[PDB]
């Protein structure tokens, strides 16, 4: 919460958390377990939505402000997709019956607050600056969404890696 700021030291942050949230194996492979989509065939239709989400040629084009503000304005339709996704996850009290793990539930629980705390950095950071379906079709939709999320967040700590 809190914005304790030296330049350098919140740039260290931001980079090793957006680095860090790249990591498929955090969100996008829990959810495709506990969504029973775990199976060679099925996976291949998880890929990310084209224009879901800014391209990283978009947010190498930006500016520094612009970068800040692109990337918090997209980390907010995450968070709402991410409220919306895992209302309709199975619950925790089913998951031993529907043969599910309570780990992998765990881990997706963990995005939401993982993203809030990047958004206080990178407010701190804008401080420092100078200035239809059915439920089968809606599953592989958060596949794909997750999926472009990462990727996402990957180009997202490319940008800065050159700050």
């Amino acid at each position: 919460g809190s914005c304790s700021k030296e330049y350098r030291v919140l740039l260290g942050q931001l980079q090793k958390q957006t680095d860090l949230m790249q990591d498929t194996s955090r969100l996008l492979d829990p959810y495709i377990r506990i969504q029973g989509l775990d199976v060679p065939k099925l996976r291949e239709h998880c890929r990310e939505r084209p224009g879901a989400f800014p391209s990283e040629e978009t947010l190498r084009g930006l500016g520094r402000r612009g970068f800040l503000q692109t990337l918090n304005a997209t980390l907010g339709c995450v968070l709402h997709r991410l409220a919306d996704l895992e209302q309709r996850l199975p619950k925790a009290q089913d998951l031993e019956r529907s043969g599910l793990n309570i780990e992998d539930l765990e881990k997706l629980q963990m995005a939401r607050p993982n993203i809030l705390g990047l958004r206080n950095n990178i407010y701190c950071m804008a401080q420092l600056l100078d200035n239809a379906s059915d439920a089968f079709q809606r599953k592989l939709e958060g596949c794909r969404f997750l999926h472009g999320y990462h990727r996402f967040m990957h180009s997202v700590g490319r940008v800065f890696s050159k700050w």
